[PDB]
């Protein structure tokens, strides 16, 4: 399989060789609006920028900035919203993109505090009674429900828009168990989570694209997307064996810049890729 080329790097060590080189290989495109003054405080620090030709646009005349991408993957077809870890005072724009771009599901892969230090706003409610309004987008969220699993927790959340009265269910999917430092040592979690994530309709056509995100210079976004991608071509192409996971994560940073921070990061991935393509 692709666990040849898997076996062979390990082999002879060359994660890293492997890693500069898709790092130098990956396309650079300018993030105009993204440097703008005007947004430095809707910048999360330390974090990436979005290219403009793929950043997701608010649909509000003033300011529609906000630190997040489109990545359409086209022969999969399927797509994704990668977003920074909302801010104190990006919360409102955050559920903004998720309503006007009809979000099923959102996909959190970090916690609210790692390493001792805040990684993103509590941007979503911990009681069904003490609901969150945000004045500045006019939309209400409310907790409807919350099962905390053993690596993981779903939560249903009621995003209402306070200017229509309109409503609607977004799943809320928290991928609890990441390490604070590396990458899990075994891909079993992570992929059961992607499982209960495309089982839930949320990655589907017949919605708008997820809303995934992590936390400033960790990652992890681009390895649920790749895994995710890679996959799905698998099981859709004539030759399963002619997925390069190299060619699609180039493909796939076309969209975004740092998806897969590391070379253990890339490993995973392959590591992923290479398990839950036997599970399935």
């Amino acid at each position: 399989e692709m666990e040849k080329e898997f076996e062979q790097i390990d082999k002879s060590g060359s994660w890293a060789a492997i890693y500069q080189d898709i790092r130098h290989e990956a396309s650079d495109f300018p993030c105009r609006v993204a440097k703008l003054p005007k947004n430095k405080n809707r910048n999360r620090y330390r974090d990436v920028s979005p290219f403009d030709h793929s950043r997701i646009k608010l649909h509000q005349e003033d300011n529609d900035y906000i630190n997040a991408s489109l990545i359409k993957m086209e022969e999969a077809q399927r797509s994704y919203i990668l977003t920074q870890g909302p801010l104190p005072n990006t919360c409102g724009h955050f559920w903004e993109m998720v309503w006007e771009q009809k979000s099923r599901g959102v996909v959190m892969l970090n916690r609210v505090m790692e390493k001792g230090s805040l990684k993103c706003a509590q941007y979503w409610p911990q009681k069904e009674e003490k609901e969150m309004i945000f004045e500045d987008t006019n939309l209400k969220l409310t907790l409807i429900s919350e099962d905390i699993k053993s690596y993981y927790t779903v939560r249903q959340l009621e995003l209402e828009n306070l200017t229509t009265q309109e409503t609607r269910e977004i799943l809320h999917f928290h991928y609890t168990t990441w390490p604070d430092f590396g990458v899990p040592e075994s891909p079993a979690s992570f992929l059961n989570f992607l499982f209960k994530v495309r089982e839930s309709g949320s990655l589907s056509p017949e919605h708008g694209p997820v809303v995934v995100h992590a936390a400033a210079g960790i990652g992890r976004s681009g390895t649920f997307c790749l895994a995710d991608t890679c996959l799905l071509l698998m099981d859709k192409r004539k030759d399963p064996s002619s997925v390069d996971i190299k060619k699609v994560l180039l493909e796939m940073r076309k969209f975004r810049m740092g998806l897969i921070q590391t070379a253990d990061q890339l490993r995973f991935s392959y590591l992923a890729v290479i398990e839950g393509a036997k599970f399935i």
